[PDB]
């Protein structure tokens, strides 16, 4: 029965740890004040729509990672028989505890952002509402089989079974992102600003699977606080600079964008 | 520890937290009841879409009182070192039990209902999509954040930084019910009866803030029974007779907001 | 105290549980490899909106089978005073525990694909944004208020209200499906596939209430592994067939469904 106020202290004294969490809840401040600045000119509302999605996967992040840095949404699990982190302990409170620091918040922080940045995307990209749909139930299908897998503990083989689904479904946004927004995009006169954005989002996305499948979920190769700053850093380019890009972009070509 | 039936009896045995409680699972359930009659003679879609939404508003209710009423969306939490109420007790059954029986379950009541109060509003003020999604979005994050708040118990400073991102989602959602709707009305020609929905509203909300930080959650000044017949008042203007009187109208106006 | 490990070994060694919980795992992943086969020449816009709301039906359902297969959304739960599985054991690791082994993820993979059933034979109906934003909603709102009712253990009284409320929920739905796109599915062009199919969605789900009264959720007739064949067979017809039934006719029929989203 470990207590939110031990996770919370857990996260402090543990300089990885702390620092990929409230650096993250620095920089997302940070890019609200940037982009709610950065937009105030837009008057276009279709414009405004793709500004504000943009806006609110901060605003996601900064709130997720609070979560997480409270402790509320971190927990501590116990892997099941086979798995590399098996068998780990954890100093918590005044006492040894099994399992592994587990922050399952981060699947709440990409349930919620990715659906915008992919609305952002797809509106940009001058998408009809079909492949808006496909493309993000099967990105909020891809979290949450991912959440899922990370929180499996009663088998090993299952927890690589949610993972194959989530990339099942990962497959169908990459397929919309690099095949049919990139049509899109043309008919939409964006096609040069949505390549940049959809090569950084791609090569981005790419990264979490492979921190997943290497980090203390995976085979962990990665300590649980390397694990974290790998997340963290990718955050900071698909979600920060990504977002930084797009506005820099909408706010200098607002009469592309603006349409239906 | 807490069982889900010792927090059902601990409600009830209470004159006053269940009379909180049951009475707003009455007055929704007649609500719903009455609404729908009401709107029984509606043709126009778009004026029967506003009429949805607007009923789910009781559904909602019902549904989430009954979940605090029944136990199953209350918990006993302990606060933080610092926390105007840390040290309390409460004595669920017979034994004495550490911390303050937690009504979490108004957050869900509030993160389902009020964005269906937003879309009917909304749409009642011919609002476009732009302020519809920025309205209910950062309407969600407000109910998500203030529920993360009283959930969090690993620091005393924690829960008032939720309090602070919630408030912040919460002065956008006023700027476009106060400034940005106001004047979409107009022109949808319905400036008159929003007025009196609009301020309804933004002052009927504003307690709900102010009741949390008087209440439990908050400096703890109103014990756990008048928080709740704080909130459950609130509830019955801003959800029941808020509904009727935007009804009433939609009933009369149908033709108005229909549009062509 | 008890693990995920416990109940996902529970699963397995109960050979009805174990089978009403694999099997739709499997057929779920083979509908979904067929449907996309299906589907593959489908060009317009409005036609391809329809296949994917279908397709993403077995696509819940086998990530939330997974999920009661793997012992991450089933909890063991002491029924209240009055229910008739109240006292219920389950020996559970290796001891006996009080309670009943409750399979309450069956309500998430009923909340999210239940609204994309109804989305594609809204679709197919030709129905406006009212009614489909009011079936969708209320659909969801039954599911849900249906969770909590199994969820629900302090009172037997309020296992059953949450239940009512749950039907009320539902006849909303039955409603729209049995009066309103019956009708614009005329105008739409599609009454004869329409009708069929709202006709084989109303007698499957209404099975569903049915199953929870006399599983052990409800007056117990039925043990929690009979109780979860029922549901198993219901959803096997209700989602892969219908959705087979439904894109069988899509395909064929794409230009009729074409208009625009
Ligand atoms: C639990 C309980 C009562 C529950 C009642 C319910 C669920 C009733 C819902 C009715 C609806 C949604 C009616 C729809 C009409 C529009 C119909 C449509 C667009 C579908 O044609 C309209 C004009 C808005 O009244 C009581 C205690
Ligand atoms: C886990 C597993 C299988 C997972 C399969 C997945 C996730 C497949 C998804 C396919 C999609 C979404 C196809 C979309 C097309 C339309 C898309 C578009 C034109 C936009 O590319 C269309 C015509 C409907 O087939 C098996 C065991
Ligand atoms: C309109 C829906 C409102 C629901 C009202 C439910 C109230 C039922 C209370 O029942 C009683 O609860 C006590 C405490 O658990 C038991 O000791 C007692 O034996 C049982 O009879
Ligand atoms: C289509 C989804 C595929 C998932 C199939 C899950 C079946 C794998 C069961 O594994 C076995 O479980 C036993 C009891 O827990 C262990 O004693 C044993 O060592 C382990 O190997
Ligand atoms: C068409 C659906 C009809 C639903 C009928 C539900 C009735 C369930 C009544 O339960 C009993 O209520 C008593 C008084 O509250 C408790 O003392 C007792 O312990 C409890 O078991
Ligand atoms: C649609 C399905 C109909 C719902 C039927 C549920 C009613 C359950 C009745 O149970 C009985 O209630 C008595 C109190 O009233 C208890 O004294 C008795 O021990 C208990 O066995
Ligand atoms: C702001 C967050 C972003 C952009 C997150 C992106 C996350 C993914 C692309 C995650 C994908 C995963 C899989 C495909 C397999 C299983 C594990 C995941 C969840 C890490
Ligand atoms: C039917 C329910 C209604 C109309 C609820 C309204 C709720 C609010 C305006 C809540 C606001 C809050 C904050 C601004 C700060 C933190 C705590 C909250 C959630 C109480
Ligand atoms: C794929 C799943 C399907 C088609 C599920 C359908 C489920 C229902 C129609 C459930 C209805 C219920 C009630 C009306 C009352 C309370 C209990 C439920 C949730 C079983």
């Amino acid at each position: 029965e470990v207590t939110q106020r031990e996770l919370f202290e857990f996260v402090l004294n543990d300089p990885l740890l702390a620092s990929s969490l409230y650096i993250n809840i620095a920089l997302a401040g940070l890019s609200i004040l940037l982009f709610v600045f950065m937009t105030r000119g837009l008057d276009d509302p279709r414009a405004k729509l793709i500004a504000v999605s943009t806006i609110l996967v901060p605003v996601v992040s900064i709130a997720s990672y609070t979560g997480l840095a409270s402790g509320l949404t971190i927990s501590v699990l116990e892997m099941p028989a086979g798995h590399f982190a098996e068998g780990s302990s954890v100093m918590l409170g005044g006492e040894e505890v099994d399992g592994v620091v587990t922050m399952w918040g981060r699947y709440l922080t990409w349930a919620l952002s990715t659906p915008m940045i992919l609305l952002a995307l797809g509106l940009l990209a001058g998408s009809n509402a079909t492949k808006l749909f496909t493309a993000i139930t099967f990105d909020i299908a891809m979290c949450v089989t991912g959440l899922a897998a990370a929180l499996t503990t009663s088998s090993h083989l299952m927890r690589w079974f949610w993972y194959a689904i989530s990339c099942a479904c990962f497959i169908v946004v990459l397929y919309i992102l690099l095949v049919e927004w990139a049509q899109d995009a043309k008919a939409a006169g964006t096609a040069d600003i949505f390549s940049t954005l959809k090569l950084l989002t791609v090569v981005m996305w790419l990264g979490y699977p492979i921190v997943w499948a290497l980090g203390v979920e995976g085979v962990a190769v990665l300590p649980v606080g390397y694990t974290s700053w790998a997340y963290s850093a990718l955050d900071i380019v698909a979600k920060y600079i990504f977002a930084f890009l797009l506005l820099n972009y909408l706010t200098s070509n607002e009469g592309v964008v603006s349409g239906s």
